[PDB]
């Protein structure tokens, strides 16, 4: 209840009271896996193939970005996170007066090529950056010279100077001399003239000293980063003040590839390639990467690595976050062709109800159109990234996968073992001429069917965001509010209206709103309720009966 | 019961007894801290940003204030008492016959310039006063001079005097001469001729003697201020009354900033600084100050200090008025970037319940847009100001900060050390796109949860301004009146309808109104009444149980 | 009963008697075994894993704590508390004015480096750490320089010093000279200078000299431990006070790894590492460790050690804290595939009835993948994690285990016997596809099966609660408090409603409320209850008969 005026006024006097409230999940994929680009330890949120193609040059881990999309045409793509294991370090080479580095990660940094030239005609650096792996390559003239100072007055000679602070190396003071006394100076510490705009307004105001602001851009440097010149004659020609570093850093901040630092003097220097990128070794353990996912908001992740070891890694990291109130799931797969013996020795080391096990693998045709064949841990991006697409509570029992070719085709007999401890498998179906392959079921490690929660992946799923989903709505609306009388009876319809929504999603099948009780005593809300969890079809029972009928007539 | 007529009369008539009866907290906020102006041991009442800077130029203390109100831009800005800590001590110049102070205390007041200049064509003092921190300057031109005397009869000669009494060295006397002989004499020592204008009216009067006010603003000075005068010649030319000092005091007593005070002869001076200026020493103890806050009416105190002995001295003086029947609760924040081991010290040397530890600190965004690192006790201020700005019973708990970034992102399970040993911390909140701060709790250093009272500053609160109104009110109403039969009846329905208000207001969640007893016997009142006390979620329990459930048809 | 106020007034007023009542166990886990982190005979208070393992860097005692939690997937994750067997010692090397001690404990701290550069273009030290064991690598730039002193009088010279108590070697003043005579000192012995930065707002203040705190963050150090200077020129340039030993307190007491002393004068030195670091030889009896946990507040205690004299020392451990009112509970396992004849010889040795014995033992899938072989005492890790998760007088019996495979598959006499000797026993079910192991029974040692109490840990545990909270809440509430006449009403009343809680949480199966009798004569006070104590199932009879049913129509 937002008051009208927000200042009490004792005299007489009208006031409002503006009640603004009654007008007032994604569930986001994860993947990690090896890739040429993108910064270490890091989370990006993906939107586009376009984004991630940017920022991860090549690898396993963009083909998996781009199987996750593909496996679902008829539903939305969702956003995706992504993260390099590799700890790449950045190409850096120290010539002249500027510590070079480069933006990208990995051994396709040392193709950068950077080079500094003097022009002559006008005085003035000339950067160029040459990359030929993107076919980059411009040129960034007229570096410096951000502005001209002119005498025209009677007097023999004039002359300007610029001071340092030692402390900082940054300009403080810009003093115009004539002759030998002072004539007007600028302070450079700060607030009139943060800005060199507001210098050349100043000097052109005055009678004999003019100014001009450089044609190649609006630069607009900071008065501190201007460079050191003592006793620069003006009457003689125009002197330009250079800055050489700062005019680099607008140019350079945001925009280019590569970065550059301050040591020393800058002078031009040769064409260089740029040393020291290095992808370095593998990761010895992957528990330090999925921590950075602890707080991305995902719920699906698909380690792309074939390793039981890297299995059970994530295996703890998803159980940990759901102790801590963010549930997460993974799916997995082993290998290329493991047999049904193997299959059998992953299931039974996780037995884990948040991990999936893909045991088929087969070939996808992609954009680029290779016919690539992947691992069976591949094939559970599309079955994660299908998951992640389809609404809360759904499952992808029976859907499509829209595979080229598997290894293995599993036989009816096959298909019911893997099932039955507990492994995801993929048939061919020869039941029909337009011949296509769909999943048989999403169980879950955990072999116990008495459990649906834990046995079935969609169940436990709409389970983990009805309850996740209260936790949260629940603390943020009445903890911290008075236990008013009616407070009991707000909580109650508050209830019956999340409920409400839930059944309008069909993420429920029904509840009882009778049955939802609410008591308040003290500190502690004691909150009862029923729900009729949503469920998928798995067994179809038909009793067919054949019986006489007598026709007459 | 006014009766009418009030004064009695005894022969016939009507009287009619009036009876007027049937028709007829704020919680204000307190700050101590170093200021650059306003009285040493003195509190303001603030109700505006502009009113606090014109008050204090600069300081910590204007920073809390700002911060105070801008913590909880959704609710009322209330009322603000300020002090400063230094002594401060006003600039003063001895210069001429005028002893000059200065009413801004501390080092600004040095700049300060005061200087006379005698103008020759009017025979009048010119006083300017220059301070370039203000960009103030203005001139008091026409000083003095308030009328003039004028003769037009034939004789040869007239002239005027004026005597001052010895022991008050006021003027006490203004006899018209004509001759030798006294024509007409004015007495000054009050009465009839209190002010100069009564003078002026009388002069008019006389057939000869003629007299006008001066243009220059309505002086009105007092007949006791003027200026001794001995033999002037009028017939010459006209004769202007100084009473310089007199003039003086009208433009100054309320207005400019510069003070005047008269030792001697008041003649010019040149344009000179004043000295003497000094913020002085900071105060060996903090006792001193907080006891011009006794009888504020505030109930909230911020201490801008993190020295733990300040703390100790707030944390006895908030207990020392709550013994005194004016309840008053403290919070304070420890330095820069403290660990967990440091917050426990402070909390076990304090283990007072009306004192609550903040450990965050932060930066905040001014208004002027500076990104101000601050210590822990200035987030105190926000949290202070949102509790002063939140209704009676109402708690800080989730509530938002609005601040720009924190020092330190404590984890889960360092928060709830935190709350484990009763110190306020703030969460960083991740676990939505939309990232904000909240505070965790308002538990007080007093870690006995046992006692809601104590450990809660909300439901101790509640509990404070319900019993400290109950306290007054009843004081006023009933102590003094006859101990009639219905005095019971009338007590137990001034207690219902008090209880009810609280009810209305939220204040209390119910009370029974049959448990309402009143006893009465002599002097003694004896009151016996049930509350059911107002309190703030804290927990919410839900047992969310799954069934199955047929459909047919 | 709060009055208000609190102090008396004997003039007319109101009086408030505020009564603040009407409104007003975790079973921790405990855990003894080798590790190479932590400080040793000190008990750690765990709560996640993550805490664990920066805690205990690795060995059996963190494999343990997280058996314990991962025993129990469907239950709350308790407390547990650990302790170090091995007498560690922290690294140190006297190298320079410090002597440097690293806060971890073993032959890891050796791997430690530390080493001091000076910077000659600030004038101030570098410190640096490097550990590669935990790949941390962190610079401490511009240590000392706290904050600067100018002079810009127009005098010859201007110089400041130090002073330092003999006694204490400690700064004590701090005197600001001009020329030969003194100007002004600053007092650093306390009260208004206890920290510098009220000595540098008072230098500001004075006409010439000047101060400015250092931007290199906020250090605020302590006056008394300036840096001893004298005679240092200011108006030439600026002296920065160094104190160069507290700011490395300040940056390193509750941050880094490693910490520093002073012997001498600090001087740079190279990077070297650390030494001394030693476990120490293991200890010869565990008694001494066990009596850190005396009050530590846990209830079951598994050590992890297969000796037997160890076992009889944690056998009478929690012997000796039973009988002071703190009952305990231990459960052991005897080495790698025991037979049933060693495992009667343990059993017979303890005889104990707060002492279980595990006898199988077998592998455990870890987090990290490992298929780790481990002992039986490792086995019962898992039962007493099990038993802490569990409620109040639950039962580990059938409850399933997760364990991947044990050595020895006992038959269903091999199970008998060892249940008929006191000795738990895991079976292998084999009834069913979906095989698992489970627990046979919670028998103790103490083989008489005649009282439950004794033989039974599920009974005897809901007995040991019981009966010691009722001990502790009893004291607390009338111990000391006057033997009024309704004494005996107000026992009695407490009584039932602490037994209606435990039956309310199944905690005892009934009480009758009449039987409950209490008689209080002088400070004795006799109370008698009556309770049906709550009892696990563990044998089902079913009489099933078979009749003839006649059929008509």
């Amino acid at each position: 209840v937002e008051p009208f005026p927000r200042r009490p006024i004792t005299r007489p006097h009208a006031s409002i009271e503006v009640d603004t409230s009654g007008i007032g999940s994604e569930k986001v994929f994860c993947l990690i896996g090896q890739a040429e680009g993108g910064e270490p330890n890091t989370v990006y949120e993906l939107r586009n193939y376009s984004q991630a193609k940017r920022l991860f040059r090549s690898g396993e881990l963009l083909d998996a970005i781009e199987l996750a999309w593909g496996s679902n045409p008829n539903y939305t793509a969702g956003r995706i996170l992504a993260m390099r294991i590799e700890d790449a370090k950045p190409a850096s080479a120290e010539i002249g007066g500027l510590k070079i580095t480069s933006k990208i990660y990995g051994n396709v940094a040392n193709n950068i090529q950077v080079g500094l030239e003097k022009n002559t005609l006008s005085d003035s650096l000339r950067l160029r950056v040459i990359f030929q792996d993107d076919r980059f390559n411009e040129v960034y003239d007229n570096i410096g010279n951000i502005f001209t100072i002119k005498y025209k007055g009677e007097e023999a000679n004039a002359t300007f100077s610029v001071e340092h602070d030692e402390e900082t190396q940054k300009a403080s003071r810009l003093v115009l001399k004539v002759g030998d006394q002072e004539v007007k100076s600028y302070d450079l510490t700060g607030g009139a003239y943060d800005y060199t705009n507001a210098i050349i307004t100043d000097i052109n105001q005055l009678p004999d000293f003019e100014a001009k602001l450089s044609p190649f851009g609006d630069k607009n440097l900071e008065s501190s980063k201007l460079d050191k010149i003592e006793n620069a004659n003006i009457k003689d020609k125009a002197v330009y003040v250079k800055a050489v570093f700062g005019d680099l850093e607008k140019q350079t901040a945001y925009n280019g590839i590569v970065s550059f630092e301050q040591l020393k003097t800058i002078e031009p220097f040769e064409l260089t390639k740029l040393k020291g990128g290095t992808n370095g070794e593998p990761p010895a353990t992957w528990a330090d990467k999925l921590d950075k996912f602890a707080h991305e908001g995902g719920y699906y992740i698909v380690p792309l690595s074939s390793k039981q070891s890297v299995h059970a890694e994530v295996a703890s990291f998803v159980k940990e976050r759901s102790d801590a109130g963010e549930p997460m799931r993974a799916i997995v797969g082993g290998g290329f062709n493991e047999s049904k013996e193997q299959l059998f020795g992953r299931q039974a080391s996780l037995s884990n109800p948040r991990v999936s096990l893909v045991a088929n693998s087969g070939t996808f045709v992609m954009d680029d159109g290779r016919k690539n064949h992947v691992p069976a841990y591949m094939v559970a991006v599309a079955l994660g990234g299908l998951a992640s697409g389809l609404e809360i509570g759904e499952s992808i029992t029976f859907k499509p996968l829209r595979v080229s070719s598997l290894d293995q085709i599993y036989e009816s007999i096959d298909l019911d073992e893997l099932n039955e401890n507990g492994i995801i498998s993929i048939e061919f179906v020869r039941n029909r001429t337009n011949t296509f392959f769909r999943i048989v079921d999403d169980v879950t490690t955990f072999n116990d069917k008495s459990d649906p929660v834990k046995a079935e992946m969609a169940v436990g799923e709409a389970n983990d965001f009805l309850v996740s989903e209260l936790k949260v709505q629940l603390e943020d609306q009445f903890i911290g509010t008075r236990t008013i009388n009616t407070s009991a009876s707000i909580i109650k319809d508050f209830i019956q209206s999340y409920l409400g929504r839930k059944k309008r999603d069909n993420e429920i099948q029904d509840f009882p709103a009778e049955d939802v009780q609410v008591i308040v005593e003290g500190n502690e809300a004691r909150i009862s309720m029923t729900v009729y969890p949503i469920r998928s079809f798995k067994k179809i029972s038909v009793s067919l009966v054949y019986k006489q009928q007598t026709l007459q007539a």
